[PDB]
C-alpha cells in the first residue's frame, strides 16, 4: 500500500548548506535573498516565509512537494527546503532576470508585445504540463515569472507583486474546490494585460471593490487597442471569456497563432537593457 512517507522539506538549519550573498529586491517582493551552495557553489534565491499555524505550515509543505516533483524546462526548480526556528526556507534555481513584475517597475514601462509573446508562449508550456499532470497554480501574476540569464522563462509559486485578488476568474468570485483548470487560463489572461500595462485591471480602485468590479464587469480588455496585434487581443478574449464552457484550455491555446514564435532575441534584449540600468 503506497504512502508518501515524509515531505521534502527539511527541519535543518538552511546555514548549514548554503551562504546568503545579499537580499534580493530591498524588499520590494518580500522576504528573499541571493544564495549560494557551500559545498557546490549552486547560486539559489531563497524565500523565507514566517508561518502563522501547522495547517499553513502543511498546506506549504504539500505545494513545496509539488513543485519538487516537477521537471519541465519552464518550471524553476527546487533545490532546497527547510524549517527551521519558526521559518520556511524556500530555496529555487537562481534566475538572474529576476522577476517580469520587477523588470518592469526597473524600467518604468510594460513589455513590448515581442517580449509579451515568448513570455506568453513559454508561460502557457509550462501551465499546459501542469494541467496535463492534473495540477492547478492558483497564482498565476507577473510576480510568478521569472526570467533566466539566457532570456528563457521560468514559472515559480510564492511570488509577491513587486511594488488584492486582481487575477481571480469571475466564476471563483461568485461561487466561495473553487480553483480549477479553467480558472488558472483567466489568470493567465489578466497577466498578459499586467505585462501589457504594469498593473493588472482594476489596480486604481478601492481593494474592497476589485471583487464586485471583476464579478459585474465584462471581462477587462487592453486599454489602448490599436497599440496591439489582432492575434494578441483574439488570444486574451480566449482566455478572458465569462462562459466556462467557451473559454480555451491550454491545449488549445498552445495552437493560437499569438504564441508560435521561435526566437526569445525580444527577452535577451530586455534583460540587456535591465542589467545596464
Ligand atoms: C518557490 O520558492 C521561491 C523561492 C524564491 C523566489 C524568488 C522570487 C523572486 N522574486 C523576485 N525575484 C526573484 C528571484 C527568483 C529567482 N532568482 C532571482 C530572483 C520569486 C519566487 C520565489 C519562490
Amino acid at each position: 500500500s503506497m504512502k508518501q512517507y515524509e515531505h521534502v522539506t527539511r527541519d535543518l538549519n538552511p546555514e548549514d548548506f548554503w551562504e546568503i550573498i545579499g537580499e534580493l529586491g530591498d524588499g520590494a517582493f518580500g522576504k528573499v535573498y541571493k544564495a549560494q551552495n557551500k559545498e557546490t557553489s549552486v547560486l539559489a534565491a531563497a524565500k523565507v516565509i514566517d508561518t502563522k499555524s501547522e495547517e499553513e505550515l502543511e498546506d506549504y509543505m504539500v505545494e513545496i512537494d509539488i513543485l519538487a516533483s516537477c521537471d519541465h524546462p519552464n518550471i524553476v526548480k527546487l533545490l532546497d527546503a527547510f524549517y527551521y526556528e519558526n521559518n520556511l526556507w524556500i530555496l529555487i534555481e537562481f534566475c538572474a532576470g529576476g522577476a517580469v513584475d520587477a523588470v518592469m517597475l526597473e524600467l518604468e514601462r510594460p513589455l513590448t508585445e515581442s517580449q509579451i509573446q515568448v513570455v506568453c508562449k513559454q508561460t502557457l508550456d509550462a501551465l499546459n504540463y501542469l494541467h496535463d499532470n492534473k495540477i492547478i497554480h492558483r497564482d498565476l501574476k507577473a510576480g510568478n515569472i521569472l526570467f533566466t540569464l539566457d532570456g528563457d522563462i521560468k514559472l515559480a509559486d510564492f511570488g509577491v507583486s513587486a511594488k488584492t485578488p486582481y487575477w481571480m476568474a469571475p466564476e471563483v468570485v461568485m461561487c466561495e474546490r473553487p480553483y480549477d483548470y479553467k480558472a488558472d487560463v483567466w489568470s493567465l489572461g489578466i497577466t498578459l494585460i499586467e505585462m501589457a500595462e504594469i498593473e493588472p485591471p482594476h489596480h486604481e480602485l478601492n481593494p474592497m471593490r476589485v471583487l464586485l468590479k471583476i464579478a459585474k464587469s465584462e471581462p477587462p480588455t487592453l486599454a489602448q487597442p490599436s497599440r496591439w496585434s489582432s492575434n494578441f487581443k483574439d488570444f486574451l478574449k480566449k482566455c478572458l471569456e465569462k462562459n466556462v464552457d467557451a473559454r480555451w484550455t491550454t491545449s488549445q491555446l498552445l495552437q493560437h497563432p499569438f504564441v508560435t514564435v521561435d526566437s526569445n532575441k525580444p527577452i535577451r534584449e530586455l534583460i540587456a537593457e535591465a542589467k545596464a540600468e
